[PDB]
């Protein structure tokens, strides 16, 4: 439960040597995707900006625009995602997800339910400086129903602080979620949105335990994962994130590689955003709840330079 990633700062880092290497890998009608992914995955996101700054000082060109020119396919999407500054990454995926009626609710649910309060505050600020409107206004405008209000509650980042576990508030909270669960989460939705949204993590931990001592079900067992709307998919993600954020994103990666096709966008988004936060913890929860290494599944579900960089980011 000590959070650590798989990509740290490259020791003995030279911004100008790395910038010259990337230019050599691209100048002249030729290819060198190996030299690109070898250097990019081995450098921290902060170092990847220092190289991008030295690349412009040395040659007066935009490193990202040149990489976009020389690469294509899923390998291009992974490289440009590795290039986006970590401070701007989450706000960039949300802005690209709020696309009107074609909004990707999976991206909104994944980021908003799995990010800490201190991370959400930085996203909201960054969103307003890079883009015109605010994140909350863009969410309200492109979503509706109690799924909208559930996101707006979480976007406030005003969850109760972890305090002394009131054993008397636990039984009442667990009894309230039971009645709403027995009505398929369709009766007075405002009541449990406040509980899932504002109660502290340690409290809702013990509330979820008292759920299994009251009913025979776990909280997740009363919500189907496949036949599920936006709200119930958000309850599932908030519950799993309250239990363990590394374990939730681990199951997010697992189902991105099972289906008629591999969700390469979710695969890229989850591994890039968490590469320096908790990817090492995500890998261990993967080996636990799925009886296989994340390295094993990526190798068997991806091809080419796109796969080689993913494996290097994994470990």
């Amino acid at each position: 439960q000590v959070l650590r990633g798989t990509v740290t700062d490259f020791p003995g880092f030279d911004e100008r040597a790395d910038a010259e290497t990337l230019r050599k890998a691209m100048k002249g009608l030729g290819t060198d995707e190996e030299s690109i992914l070898t250097l990019l995955t081995s450098r921290s996101n902060a170092q990847r900006q220092e190289i991008s700054a030295a690349f412009k000082t040395l040659f007066g060109r935009d490193l990202l625009d040149d990489l976009k020119s020389e690469l294509t396919g899923k390998f291009e999407k992974l490289i440009v995602a590795l290039m986006k500054p970590s401070r701007l990454y989450d706000a960039y995926e949300l802005k690209h997800a709020l696309k009107g009626a074609g909004t990707n609710e999976k991206v909104l649910t994944e980021i908003i339910a799995s990010r800490t309060p201190e991370e959400l505050r930085a996203i909201k600020q960054v969103y307003e400086e890079e883009y015109g409107s605010s994140l909350e206004d863009d969410v309200v405008g492109d979503t509706s129903g109690y799924y909208q209000r559930m996101l707006v509650v979480l976007l406030q980042a005003n969850r109760d602080p972890d305090a002394g576990i009131d054993e008397a508030q636990v039984e009442q909270d667990a009894q309230a979620l039971f009645q709403a669960g027995e009505l398929k989460w369709g009766t007075d939705e405002e009541k449990f949105i406040t509980i899932f949204g504002t109660r502290s993590v340690s409290h809702l931990r013990k509330v979820f335990d008292k759920y299994m001592t009251i009913s025979g079900f776990q909280i997740e067992e009363t919500i189907d994962r496949e036949t599920s709307g936006n709200l119930e998919q958000l309850l599932l993600a908030v519950v799993k994130s309250i239990r363990s954020i590394p374990a939730y994103l681990a199951e997010t990666l697992y189902y991105a590689m099972k289906g008629a096709g591999t969700d390469d966008h979710t695969l890229i988004r989850v591994m890039v955003s968490r590469s320096e936060i908790d990817l090492f913890n995500i890998r261990k929860e993967f080996r636990k709840n799925f009886a296989t290494s994340l390295y094993s599944m990526i190798k068997g579900d991806t091809s080419g330079d796109y796969k080689k960089a993913l494996l290097l980011l994994c470990g």
